[PDB]
RNA sequence: UAGGCAAAGCCGCCCGGUGGAUGGCUCGGCUCGGGCGCCGAAGAAGGGCGUGGCAAGCUGCGAUAAGCCCGGGGUAGCCGCAGGCAGGCUUAGAACCCGGGAUCCCCGAAUGGGGCUUCCUGCCGGGGCCGAAUAGGCCCCGGCGCCCCGUAAGGGGCGGGAACGCGGGGAAAGGAAACAUCUUAGUACCCGCAGGAAGGGAAGCCAACAGGGACCCCCUGAGUAGGGGCGACCGAAAGGGGGAUA
RNA sequence: CCGUGAGGGAAAGCUGAAAAGAACCCCGGAAGGGGGGUGAAAAGAGCCUGAAACCGGGCGGCUACAGUGGGGCAGGCCCGAAAGGAUGCCCCCUCCCGAAGGAAACCCCGGUGACGGGGGAGUACGAGGGAGGGGGUCCAGGGUCUGCCCUUACGUCUAGAAACACGGGCCGGGGAGUUCACGGCCGUGGCGAGCCUAAGGGGUUCAACCCCGGAGGCGUAGGGAAACCGACAGCCCGCAGCGGG
RNA sequence: AGACCAAUCAAGCCCGGUGAUAGCUGGUUCCCCCCGAAGCGGGUCUCAGCCCGGCCUCCCCGGAGGCGGCCGGCGGGGUAG
RNA sequence: GCGGGGGCGGUGGGGUAAGCCUCCGCUCCGAGACGGGAACAACCGAGACCGGGGUUAAGGCCCCCAAGUGCGGGCUUAGUGU
RNA sequence: CGUGGGGUAGGGGGGCGCGGCCGUGGGGCAGAAGCCGGGCCGUGAGGUCCGGUGGACCCGCGGCCGACGAAGAUCCCGGCGGUAGUAGCAGCGAAGAGGGGUGAGAAGCCCCUCCGCCGGAAAGGACCAGGGUUUCCUGGCAACUUCAAUAGGCCAGGAGUUAG
RNA sequence: GGACGGGGAACGAGCCCCCGCGCCCGUACCGAGAACCGACGCAGGUGCUCCUGGGUGAGAAGCCCAAGGCGGCUCGGGUGAC
RNA sequence: CGCAGGUCGCAGUGGCAAGGGGGACCUGACUGUUUAACAAAAACAUAGGUCCCCGCGAGCCCGUAAGGGUGUGUACGGGGGC
RNA sequence: GCCCGGCGAACCCACCUCCAGGUGCACAGUCCUGGGACCCCCGACGGGGCGAGAAGUCCCUAUGGAGCUUCACAGCAGCCUG
RNA sequence: GACGGGGUUGAUGGGGGGGCGGUGUAACCCCCGAGGGUUUCCCGAGGGGAGAGCCGGCCCCUCCCAAUCGCCCGAGCGUGC
């Protein structure tokens, strides 16, 4: 099947000239697409939200951190009953190390930094502009309970869709922006 | 003071993911009308197993196994559902359709005898093989059920079929605003027995002094007579009109 | 497929006209992704359309000193292309008419007084209905938020439901006064001291339709258990109507 | 021990009679307009039901009187005191 | 529909009494919006087609809250009371 | 004309919608039904039009007929939420570690060394019923194993059971 | 298997040597804290049904160790609050 | 299996393994059985005692019937109560 | 247990609720009058949400059952008798 | 989570040395040993002397190792009363 992307290419320059002042043009624009991923959604959804805005080199360390357990995600969202961390980040103490969708994003990212190779961009130039997680197909299973029941035990699949942009070296962030109260 | 100015969160629209509604479709179902109507010891229906070059299921077929022969129709394509890969068949007339034949494993009324495993096993006759042998042994084929009719030869019954038919055995729930007679109902259901229909059928009739004229089925007589805790409720027949006519 | 068994028993339809079923390039361990193609259209084999619930992102409004949903009025921000008005809307001014209602200063009479009364004055004004002048751009409508005013989820039994009475997590689809016989009645239609045919028969363009079929049913007369018997235009009151004054 | 007879026993299970019956409980789907109740009396194995009247609604016939109020004439009554 | 209920009156009759049982009459709720009563079916006012203007009813007029820190006389020292 | 305008149960009167039939008049590949948002009309049931999507049917009017209108039945079927990245993946007296190899990827697969558990046995030998290919070999990881996997009673292909 | 009897032939063995035949069906694997039943790769049940070396020991007890097998009663790490 | 001597410890069946004991009442003699899944008991059974129907073509019981059980039995017996 | 990595449900759910004193189908998150609260997140508990589970088995009603009893109303086998 | 201290102009954790402390006297060596035998140079439970030995989630001293390299947040401007 095929998969579409939540913004096109024209709402994407849309969005970069409205976030950075910039116009560029739908050849500037990289896409990548991972279907079905077998991880936690609301995870993948908190990375995705995370890593957008950054560069894909920073995304592309970040998420190494995170693999190697030195630096956390912040999870904003789906935060109930979870514990309180020292953060490298300013603005909100609730951070995980999620390590199986960090490799799946850092597979996706790899994907992305060769579709903008392909086109010729500059990797160096490439801001993440849109990156989003959805929660795909289920592959169903049963757990079997006490009295002769059974309950549902589901794999619940993810799709995450990215876009980037290349942009000028001079409206490029050059550093992480780490306030998440204003980020 | 307020804006730049933002946490988590809330509302509305747009796009995406999920989901499979809606709409359109239909080689399916349902109802009604008409026809046609038995199969089985010449071994049936039903079941098991098998059967395709690649084939698991369905369909078909049966070790000759999606098949064999003959005739008629049908001409150029064909090898089912099923759109792949090969290799073939066919103009010496295939495929396909219709009629007639051949084959038709094991179990099955199953019928030589068993059967706690759809498989096993006996006697007799003929045949084959191992074997030095004509011994002994093993294998193949045929016959061997019960009850009957018939002098014998020979023949009959058995099982199955969606519903309908005939004979017998035969409830309760519910209703009666309780409940027993009653009803439900001669029903449900059970046992037995037939046919393409069955059963019925040719006046020891009905009537009323006038006359009909075997039988079945339809319309009516009629919810009338009558039966009945005369309650619920049940319930004709003669006669008349038709189908048909023996 | 379930049960030892007698028995029980689902879910599940749709590419395209044609596979033209996605060549080729880059990445990936692979599912697969990007680019590039086929096709009128991806309609992509997880295949017509593709709703809502639900989840993600963007946008608009709010967001940490203020207690929530619904309604009315006023406002802040945002949309307002079409389908609505723009001959609009709003402001100001002026003019005219104007229902019910209806002042004030001031003068006069009274009361300790709050106040009453005569005049001012049915006056100024007053819902709304007309006309014109200038000024401006949108107005209606929609999303969200704020202020003020109002406001005790739903369905149900009940005298009494917001109830500490019971039911529903949400959304989609499904989901309940039917038909026959008989009887009573009503609204109409046909015929009318008569009305209708049933079964069935003939024809047909063949279950329609045309014709036949009066058997029988109900009405035309009641009373009585039954035997048995078996019926009106005479008088008065008087609505309508007609005639007379 | 009314134990056990296939997770079933003060009388198994399967299919059928069977859509058993239920005065009881739950549900019963679109809009506007006109009128608009009752929980009273009597009977009932009647008291959570039903029938006959009172109360509602609609249609028709009928034909001029009717009465939740008051004054007066002529009457009834046996309460408060 | 044949379960009624509230207020007031019959010292109704009963009962210690009861938001208690059982009769009689008007009205209201049930099946009736709305104003007042701090909320509140039946207490007071009052009966609602829709929109607007005005005036009143109950009740209120120091603030909450529209309208009076209104007027005359007298009493209370208990925040009694409102 | 009305000192007309509340109303549950219930009675009476009219209308909207859905599927089809008898007529009649039309629209449609220059885009039908359906779906999303919006404007206008109507007290209302509802109607109609605009923009997007979609891809072949549909509609106005008169008449007639119904398997004809849902918010609810601890309703039926399906899908999907918050709960929540939460509970559990402890208890029943064993457990792992180092190095190397393979591999995209290794705490967990293969080899050695160390450590441990059973040893009249939840554990070593045999084997009945029942199961029926789970046995063996090769390859693999879409699904399965309460985590992983290159492992496997799993998936694919092939093979295997010899009697006086 | 033996014995006790009847009948028959001229041959002839339970001893030695040599020759021939023995059909049909089962036969893999688990046999259970993952191959059976219990909806499950289920702490239950079936089957511990039958068998098992050394030390200590009354002991087929317990504890330790052979033969033999296992680390698969199929989550791992950190912390050392209640 | 025993005797003599020496000697250490808090502890010598040093771990493992491994009875607390006694008096009195009620009650059922005892061993045994019981409500699979809330009752293990004083409940049931029991040996012992006693009564009744029965001489067998019996008594008692089952079957529609054909017939059957007690009975391949016989009063030191079969059946039925307490 | 808590924290990290991996897998990853369920119950329950009209919407969802700070406290006091009232009112009301008489035991209010939603009504009245007050008192307070900067918002968000973690852990724990079990006072409240008349917390959840189960159309209350307790009581009553129904002209509803089932089983058992007999001196109920009837009936049928069985046995005895003519 | 937080909090507190140090972070090379440093004694923050470890190593080493010292102090203090727990247990109880290791190894080696020498003496005795009930009694037996290879007669008395052997065995032998065990006692004695010197030596303690082991150990410290405490204190001091000492830069021997490591407190590094790095990653971030951050006011700045307008408005009206
Ligand atoms: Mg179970
Ligand atoms: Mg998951
Ligand atoms: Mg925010
Ligand atoms: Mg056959
Ligand atoms: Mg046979
Ligand atoms: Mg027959
Ligand atoms: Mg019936
Ligand atoms: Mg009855
Ligand atoms: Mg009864
Ligand atoms: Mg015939
Ligand atoms: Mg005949
Ligand atoms: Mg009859
Ligand atoms: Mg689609
Ligand atoms: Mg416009
Ligand atoms: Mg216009
Ligand atoms: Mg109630
Ligand atoms: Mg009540
Ligand atoms: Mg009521
Ligand atoms: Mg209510
Ligand atoms: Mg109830
Ligand atoms: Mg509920
Ligand atoms: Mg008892
Ligand atoms: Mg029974
Ligand atoms: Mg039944
Ligand atoms: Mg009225
Ligand atoms: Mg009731
Ligand atoms: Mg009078
Ligand atoms: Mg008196
Ligand atoms: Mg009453
Ligand atoms: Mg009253
Ligand atoms: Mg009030
Ligand atoms: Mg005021
Ligand atoms: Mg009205
Ligand atoms: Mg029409
Ligand atoms: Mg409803
Ligand atoms: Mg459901
Ligand atoms: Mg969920
Ligand atoms: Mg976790
Ligand atoms: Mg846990
Ligand atoms: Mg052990
Ligand atoms: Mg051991
Ligand atoms: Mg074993
Ligand atoms: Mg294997
Ligand atoms: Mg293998
Ligand atoms: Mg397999
Ligand atoms: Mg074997
Ligand atoms: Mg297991
Ligand atoms: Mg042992
Ligand atoms: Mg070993
Ligand atoms: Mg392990
Ligand atoms: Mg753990
Ligand atoms: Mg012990
Ligand atoms: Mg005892
Ligand atoms: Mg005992
Ligand atoms: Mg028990
Ligand atoms: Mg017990
Ligand atoms: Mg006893
Ligand atoms: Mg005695
Ligand atoms: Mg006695
Ligand atoms: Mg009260
Ligand atoms: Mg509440
Ligand atoms: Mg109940
Ligand atoms: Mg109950
Ligand atoms: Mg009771
Ligand atoms: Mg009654
Ligand atoms: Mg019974």
């Amino acid at each position: 099947p095929h998969f579409h992307y939540s913004l096109t290419d024209e709402q994407a320059a849309e969005l970069v000239f409205k976030k950075y002042g910039v116009r560029i043009t739908p050849e500037q624009i990289a896409k990548a697409y991972a279907p079905e991923q077998r991880m936690s959604w609301k995870k993948s959804v908190e990375v995705a939200r995370f890593i957008k805005g950054m560069t894909l080199k920073q995304a592309k360390a970040w998420l190494e951190d995170v693999v190697k357990l030195k630096r956390p995600i912040p999870i904003k969202t789906f935060k109930k009953k979870q514990a309180h961390h020292a953060t490298p980040w300013e603005g909100w103490p609730v951070a995980k190390w999620p390590v199986k969708v960090a490799k799946r994003y850092l597979q996706l990212l790899e994907n992305l930094e060769n579709n903008a190779k392909f086109k010729g961009l500059d990797v160096e130039r490439l801001v993440i502009i849109h990156a989003a997680a959805h929660k795909g197909i289920k592959i169903p299973n049963i757990m079997p309970r006490a009295f002769g029941r059974a309950t549902p035990f589901n794999e619940e699949t993810v799709n995450v869709e990215i876009v980037a942009a290349e942009l000028p070296k001079e409206v490029v962030p050059k550093r992480y922006k780490l306030n998440l109260v204003k980020r």
